């Protein structure tokens, strides 16, 4: 790695998941989207009651307004944005390809994540 710094391994991985298919879904917050409807993002309200996503992560970690603490946080929020997706859009029908997409986003995060040497950076910090 030759960094160092914890916090720029996690905004590596996170980089690397841009690069996904459809990944313009998970980049924006849902709920500042003008491309979906109210009536939509009402019913997001009620069934999702943490919203998460990619620019709100990567604005937490250059803090160093919130602040991610530890790698562990890092993981917890990554994996919302996909749980969140999970859980509001269907795994089966026309736009069935918005679950698959978050589905594909998380194992590709797995793989990332579990052969990173973040969390033995952030233990000898
Ligand atoms: C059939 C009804 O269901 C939905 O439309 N579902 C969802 C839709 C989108 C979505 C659409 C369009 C765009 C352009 C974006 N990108 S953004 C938020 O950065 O502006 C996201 N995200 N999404 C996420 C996450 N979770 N569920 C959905």
């Amino acid at each position: 790695e030759a960094d160092y710094d914890w916090r720029n391994e996690c905004l590596r991985i996170l980089n690397l998941l841009r690069k996904e298919q459809n990944s313009f879904l998970f980049e924006n917050p849902v709920l500042e989207s003008n491309d979906l409807t109210e009536e939509t993002k009402n019913r997001y309200k009620e069934v999702i009651p943490e919203a998460c996503d990619y620019i709100t992560i990567e604005k937490r970690l250059n803090n160093k307004n919130q602040t991610i603490e530890n790698p562990h946080e890092f993981e917890r929020l990554v994996k919302l944005i996909f749980s969140n997706c999970m859980i509001f859009n269907p795994n089966s029908g026309e736009c069935k390809w918005i679950y698959d997409s978050a589905k594909q986003s998380l194992n590709k995060f797995n793989n990332l994540w579990n052969k990173s040497n973040v969390f033995l950076l952030y233990s000898n910090s």
